[PDB]
């Protein structure tokens, strides 16, 4: 038509309009006229007590929302459905919830599964809290042997044990419980793709907490009764085991961590930076020395002195640089189809690589191999030094069965793979200089940044190797016929001339992957005969090729290392420190400590285990008893008002003007 | 302007020590791979700066110029061939030489390029008060007395 | 130079002082005060009429 | 020692403790004990009426900054010292400053320029400026013929000028004050370059404040009256003059540009692209059939069919088009020393260019050429139609003494002059095709963004030019006695065999900007002779040239690229806009109309009531003002409630309104 | 918490502050870190200071430099070290009327407070 009409499609009785003017009795305060409106009741023409609102408002809930006691007493005192406005008074905080438990399909407004500790937890207050616990309750365990209810009850109950006041109360230690908590909310993010950000932000709540809870720490002692309870530094191996990157940097750990990073030097980080690399560099001048001590007498000042773990670190990275500078010296030298182990720098290299293949064993003795293969450095230390096992093999099957052409040879003769296996064995073990970064606080930081941008680059190779494909099958397609000329080496590419490029699939690849780079010129795409038009359709495929990877693709991958990279920066320096801590602590640890080549070459019980778990729950006796004024002192200065607190006050002049009103009139 | 550039350098000073890392890195394998199979010195002239570019991995110093050369486009791909007849050696030295262009021309100068726009927009928060205090530095290093005569 | 530094310390705490209260947010221990400005004078109120 | 001692520095008195109590009977909202505590003054021990706390509070500011009005009446009842308790009553914005109004070396908190009305203007507060104009009040004049007042001064001054009460009060119309306000102060700004980010803060709120009385006009015809009003459409060609750039783009200025551009298409705006496409297509094939009509009959269907100015864009640019497309045609033809006019091709061109020639002193008659030499588009006419007097000179030159070599030319030839200014006009002439954009609503904002950055390219080239200056410096110093083979042509670069790279400093600055790009091989760089270590110095230089070239400085250049492109994204499709009603209210002024060659040709082939209409004009704008500034200061009064944030000193009002009450009522009962 | 008033009501009846330097380890950087947090607030530099701009100025140097002496609790001191460069600057805000800024931007204990504010690094202070 010309208009549209508007009728309510959805629709109750509503009301009688005496039912609104007794619901218009309370939402004012009035004490007199609720009472008298309720005492109206029993005759009982025509208000009924539990009346609806056309929006909730069970006229308890009235009460409620605006905040007041009296008319809750006076509601109470009569037969209201109470059902369920219990919960009702744990959204908004109040703490007449007392008077909801000590005393006395219809719509809920709330997912049946939730019971009142559940949005107890949900509210995060203390109070009502400790005012259910004191009662009940139980919240149901999670695991199991239509579909909705399951997986929200389910983030209901987790969402509900992750709050820091059922871990505050209600646990046995709270670091256990977040640490425990945070990780099965991580791994059961990844569980379920849905939901995966609830999950996340119940993580990183747990995480959160259990730093908050170090910084009550005031006066250590009371850090190391927490950072060393076994049920060394326990709590700092559990901590780095669960990925607490924010637990470590408390900043208070990292003093303890420092401290004993350097015991005792006296004042070492407070030195000039060249005086510093003068004692560096003459602590790592003298590694044999101060490790030749500790066989002779580990009870001495030097077998004493390397068990100091920044005395391990240089100088086991001095080692392993006298280690780099020798693969410098191995290239410089002598320069036979058998050799000897050639030459004397290899019967000085051997202890090395053995030193480095018994370091990686006995790393995977103590952990692993979950542990072992999740950083990414050892899986690089197991690459190279099972290049080197090949490379030492070769060399020794190369001085048997063999003995004298120069240089015509069978192109898989064990001295050439050798010596290939050797070479990417020397980039794979020089660029572990890397790995020593974390060390530092300016190299430290970006080396990370660096490592976590790599994931995001090799998700993005793979649609490259996608268009390597592509192209790579059209061009060789369509140069296998028109293209191949075995009449004259040299071949192409690799070549003065670059003959057959695209003659078949792997030089096609080869062709396409070097053409990233100005390496691979125009005359490649020609044919020996005169095709004019396979030439030009060639020809635009490789300029395709070109603008597809070169203009598209590659600067795709500048602005996805951009939007990275300024997701990454954030959360440095609270990630560095914690591969940092990783790294420190990887030298904390006894025997252990010998560098590369010189690795090889009862009632007590019970009153122990009483005495250390009553003083540490005496200590997070007081951390939760502070850390819960803290957040209680937090709840106020959040520098926002929401509109329900105007509906406090404004019901408190109003209630209070139909009291004084009552005595004058 | 000057001054925004002037506080990126110490953040890209920070990245070529990682560069040269994997220049070390590269040039310790590259020269590990091509001593034995390449050195021809049986004509001048003898590689690289040269018309025939004929000995790039021969020595640690040539290898190093090879891949810092190897940056731009300006060494080409028959410097990684062989006199003699290995094409093994010359696939894994053409692979090494193909991992060192894909680290350092597609992985760490974009991550430099990234580094910049992060370090860029922090720094521009802070111009105009720090561009004003090195301009009265400036201005302040010729208010005093002699001082004053030109060169 | 006291006298100069007399003259700015006293704008400068008069000024900080004055921006204290522009900074458009109510902690809610502001309601704290006011509701308890409202309820002890109605428990004084009524102790004189009752 | 081992402590460290802290005594107050500056110590006033500070007070006697009755006078604490005093001050004490104040901020509590006592109405009795300040009346006792007032009227035993006059004994007088010991306390005097006008008494200062330690932090300001003259006994009378403490009425103010708790807002109470009784305390007030009760205090100017008697002699309180109130100067300048009056000015205190404008920053928290108490309309108990009419109480401080109608009656009655000491620090001041305020800088001794400060009158009311400024003060007023600076809390931007409608109600108090109108409570001060009704009694005075003037503002000084800013021009002149020790130095922190002047300026200081001068500051409060324009920053009380341009408040929007003070415009919307007290002006003849508000959007000549707002543009002039600020013209004046963007054009201040520059000159001071202390202070500019406060000038170009007020010049920023001018610019608003225009915008939001456009916002505040409902029913057209109260826009039209508002944009035609001239002391055509007057007020948005001077709103483009003062580069009010927001408020064009009103949006309901962007409907009055964009039915008189569409005057009158049924609905142009709402077909399919590819039907506009076609449309667009064969309006455009037709340029000379529209174009003859205007010169046979002005006043016929297709007379009157040029006149709307989207069919005079397109089709100037479809002549325009054509001209391109016949310069494309130009190098595919025939293919002498002294030619014709070649060939029949350019005997087609002349009255093109003669056209565009005709067009440029026809556009700098009217206006610029502050105006004309303000846009950068209209400087390449002048580079390109100057290219083309100077190419067609050399051939008529060219035609006279001369007559036959094939190639053995002077390479100063006029004919080979003209060759390559042709070509040089032809590459400026088709990139002309890249200011069209602004007409596209997809390709426009790309295209001013991207002129937008080219400002701060052109700031940072002059570095890079002091490198190549360095390193072209260095090379050539190092290679000018090394390298010299002057024995064999090529010589190099632009050669097969790049022979002397680094001989002089031309082709010095030659290698290096091609070193730029993988243009120039490595053995560029050695010597005929036989010395390793200039070599090895000289490919050293080439190599920090190369990293400091390409490394440092060009990534720094994506950088700050990327810093600016995002601080000019957010101010696109406002700035789009304003180019796009400039290239749209270009078209519409008439003759002007007749595409490029048609301009000159007869077509080529190859008194009371001025008074009466000036107050009819001047009531009717002053009548719409009226009503705007009335709407406008309701909804800015409206929307000083809806700011989501109290202040402190808000709960310092209730506190007293609970308090000064609790003791008026047990002032009954007790 | 920075409130004249209270800092006023107290230094009239004592009070003192211990020096920081020195010759059970989260205590004495934390109360280190209280004691530098309580002498760089604006108010005990705006009272109980003989002038509060070599008082921000040298304040702001030591906890620059001790900033880069604890790297735990770096943000922190740097977050104090900017108050203090604060602090000053809006001093120099308060300024009206030269003379008043001269007397200020000459005061040997030239431009002497100007060379001194450029060799703190002052960089906030000018301009
Ligand atoms: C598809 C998944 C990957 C991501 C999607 C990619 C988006 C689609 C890519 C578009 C295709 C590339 C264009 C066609 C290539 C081509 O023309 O290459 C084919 C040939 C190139 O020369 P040949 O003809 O001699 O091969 O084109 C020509 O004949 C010459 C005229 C064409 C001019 C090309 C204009 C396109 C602009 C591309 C360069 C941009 C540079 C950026 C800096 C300003
Ligand atoms: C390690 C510390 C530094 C930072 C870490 C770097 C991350 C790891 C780098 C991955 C290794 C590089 C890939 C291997 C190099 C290589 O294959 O080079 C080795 C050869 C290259 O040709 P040759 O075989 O002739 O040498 O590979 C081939 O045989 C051809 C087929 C391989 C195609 C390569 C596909 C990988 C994609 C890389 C290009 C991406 C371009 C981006 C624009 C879209
Ligand atoms: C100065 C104002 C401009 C801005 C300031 C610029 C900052 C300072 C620039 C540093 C100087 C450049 C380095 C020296 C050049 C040079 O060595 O060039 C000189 C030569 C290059 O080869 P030649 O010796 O044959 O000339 O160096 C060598 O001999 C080879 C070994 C050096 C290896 C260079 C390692 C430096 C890393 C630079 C590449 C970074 C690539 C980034 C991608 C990962
Ligand atoms: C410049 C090019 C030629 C590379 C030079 C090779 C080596 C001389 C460099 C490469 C990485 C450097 C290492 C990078 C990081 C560290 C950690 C750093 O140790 C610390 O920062 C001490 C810990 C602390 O400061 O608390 C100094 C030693 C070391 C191993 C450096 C020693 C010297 C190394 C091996
Ligand atoms: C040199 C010869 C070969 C011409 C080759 C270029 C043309 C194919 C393209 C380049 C730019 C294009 C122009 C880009 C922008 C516009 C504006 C655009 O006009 C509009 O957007 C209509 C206004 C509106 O949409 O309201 C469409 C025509 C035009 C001139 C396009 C017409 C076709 C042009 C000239
Ligand atoms: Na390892
Ligand atoms: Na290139
Ligand atoms: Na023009």
């Amino acid at each position: 038509r010309d208009r549209i009409p508007l009728r309510i499609v959805r629709a109750e009785s509503e009301l009688s309009p005496s039912e609104k003017a007794y619901l218009n009795a309370v939402e004012k305060g009035d004490y007199a006229s609720v009472k008298k409106s309720l005492e109206e009741a029993e005759i009982y023409f025509k208000i009924n007590i539990n009346c609806i609102d056309p929006l909730g408002r069970t006229a308890l809930l009235i009460a409620i929302e605006n905040e007041n006691l009296e008319l809750i007493e006076l509601l109470l005192s009569f037969n209201v459905y109470v059902g369920d406005a219990l919960l009702h008074a744990i959204r908004k905080e109040v703490v007449g919830a007392v008077e909801l438990l000590l005393n006395h399909k219809q719509f809920s407004e709330f997912t049946p599964d939730i019971t009142p500790i559940i949005l107890a937890a949900h509210t995060n207050n203390y109070e009502i809290i400790k005012l259910l616990v004191q009662k009940g309750v139980s919240v149901p365990r999670p695991h199991e042997v239509d579909s909705l209810r399951h997986s929200r009850s389910r983030l209901n109950i987790y969402k509900a044990l992750a709050s820091p006041s059922l871990i505050a109360l209600s646990s046995e230690d709270p670091f256990l419980t977040a640490f425990q908590l945070s990780w099965e909310l991580q791994e059961l993010s990844k569980v379920e793709n849905e939901f995966k950000s609830e999950y996340e932000e119940l993580s990183r709540q747990c995480k959160q907490f259990a730093k908050d809870l170090l910084d009550q720490t005031r006066s250590s002692r009371e850090l190391e009764i927490i950072l060393n309870y076994r049920d060394d530094l326990a709590r700092l191996k559990l901590a780095i085991k669960y990925r607490q990157k924010e637990f470590v940097a408390q900043p208070n750990c990292q003093q303890l961590l420092a401290s004993r990073w350097y015991d005792e030097f006296p004042g070492w980080r407070r030195r000039h930076w060249a005086v510093k690399m003068v004692t560096c560099f003459i602590i790592g001048l003298l590694f044999p020395v101060f490790s030749v001590c500790y066989l002779i007498a580990p009870k001495s000042p030097l077998g004493l002195f390397i068990r100091k773990p920044f005395i391990k670190f240089i100088c086991h990275t001095a080692s392993y640089l006298t280690f780099l500078f020798l693969l410098l010296l191995a290239s410089q030298h002598i320069d036979n189809r058998q050799g000897p182990p050639p030459t004397i720098v290899e019967w000085m290299i051997l202890p090395w690589v053995l030193g480095f293949i018994w370091g990686e064993i006995k790393q995977m003795w103590d952990g692993g191999l979950q542990d072992y293969i999740h950083d990414w450095w050892n899986l690089m230390d197991f690459v190279m030094n099972s290049l080197y096992l090949a490379t030492i093999s070769l060399k020794i099957v190369a001085f048997v069965k063999y003995s004298n052409p120069r240089e015509s040879w069978d192109m898989w003769h064990p001295t050439l793979v050798a010596e290939a296996l050797f070479a990417i064995a020397n980039i794979f073990s020089s660029l572990r200089l890397i790995s020593l970064f974390t060390a530092n606080s300016h190299l430290g930081p970006l080396q990370i940044s660096l490592g976590r941008m790599l994931l995001d680059i090799l998700k993005f190779l793979f649609i490259y190797c996608l268009v390597l494909l592509a192209f790579a099958n059209g061009l060789n397609q369509l140069y296998f016929y028109y293209e191949e000329t075995k009449g004259l080496s040299c071949k192409g590419i690799r070549c003065e001339k670059q003959n057959n490029a695209f003659s078949t699939l792997f030089e096609t690849l080869q062709s396409l992957f070097w053409s990233i780079f100005g390496l691979i010129n125009l005359y490649v795409t020609n044919v020996k005969a005169q095709h004019e038009f396979t030439e030009f359709v060639g020809a635009t495929m490789f300029g395709t090729y070109n603008v597809i990877s070169l203009v598209v693709l590659l600067n795709m991958l500048i602005a996805m290392m951009n939007n990275s990279y300024q997701l990454i920066a954030d959360h440095a320096d609270i990630e560095w420190k914690f591969a940092r801590t990783k790294l420190w602590m990887s030298y904390f640890e006894e025997g252990g400590t010998l560098p590369t080549p010189f690795n090889v070459i009862i009632g007590r019980r019970a009153a122990d285990n009483l005495r250390r778990h009553h003083q540490y729950q005496e200590v997070m006796r007081n951390l939760v008893k502070r850390y819960v004024a803290a957040m209680i002192r937090e709840a106020k200065t959040e520098e926002g008002l929401t509109e329900e607190n105007v509906k406090e006050l404004k019901q408190d002049i109003s209630s209070f003007r139909f009291e004084v009103l009552g005595l004058l009139r």
